């Protein structure tokens, strides 16, 4: 049971959907951190008593530390940069924050089958992939109680909420997953009475039955 969550990268699509879900279905107090949030996130999200908005970048240690002070859990919406992750890990360290859920990309560990892997890496900038590797590495090298969610290709569909969790090392065959399904998985992890399965683990999140060579239309 967590009451106070800080969402880093709060303007991202999954982060905004998570925020709405937490406001609608929990009594959690939410702190949103990111650039220009009061302008980038809509009113139905930030105009709630249980929402606190703090504007700043990951290169703003003062504001970042403010945002995570007394957080019981921290959600990192984007693990795109080694430097940014190091700043995040340092801020958490200084504020004695232990629990972190972060979103990364599936495929970095060679877990996709051949066709899906080739399509994936021909459709992402190299710099994006490299930054994701570095961010992952920084978090894994920390002493945080982290859960990394390795997401396959994202799309939006309110009717598609099914997910499965793919353990580290297992072949990851799902070519897509909806952002709504990922949000349900995050919600479910936040509500896990026994956190053991998520303690310093890296878990794939995919839509069951999407064993394709590339994501669908
Ligand atoms: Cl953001
Ligand atoms: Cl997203």
């Amino acid at each position: 049971m967590y009451k106070y969550i800080t969402i880093l990268g709060a303007a991202g699509q999954i982060a905004q959907k998570l925020t709405a879900t937490l406001l609608t279905y929990t009594d959690m107090h939410i702190t949103l951190y990111g650039r220009q949030l009061k302008t980038r996130i809509p009113p139905e999200i930030i105009d709630h008593e249980r929402v606190t908005v703090i504007e700043g970048s990951f290169q703003n240690p003062g504001k970042l530390e403010q945002a995570v002070t007394n957080a019981e859990v921290v959600f990192v919406g984007a693990m795109e940069s080694g430097s940014d992750m190091a700043s995040i890990v340092k801020a958490l360290s200084r504020k004695n924050i232990r629990r972190v859920i972060g979103v990364s990309m599936a495929g970095l560990s060679g877990e996709f089958p051949v066709a899906l892997e080739k399509w994936t890496f021909d459709n992402l900038p190299i710099s994006y992939v490299q930054g994701e590797r570095q961010a992952r590495n920084v978090l894994r090298e920390s002493n945080l109680n982290y859960t990394i969610l390795r997401l396959t290709w994202l799309y939006n569909d309110p009717e598609k909420t099914d997910y499965e969790l793919i353990p580290e090392g297992a072949q990851f065959n799902d070519a897509q997953v909806s952002r709504e399904a990922v949000v349900k998985a995050i919600f479910d992890i936040l509500h896990a009475a026994d956190e053991t399965p998520f303690h310093r683990t890296s878990i794939g999140v995919g839509e069951p039955g999407t064993h394709y060579d590339k994501p669908s239309f």
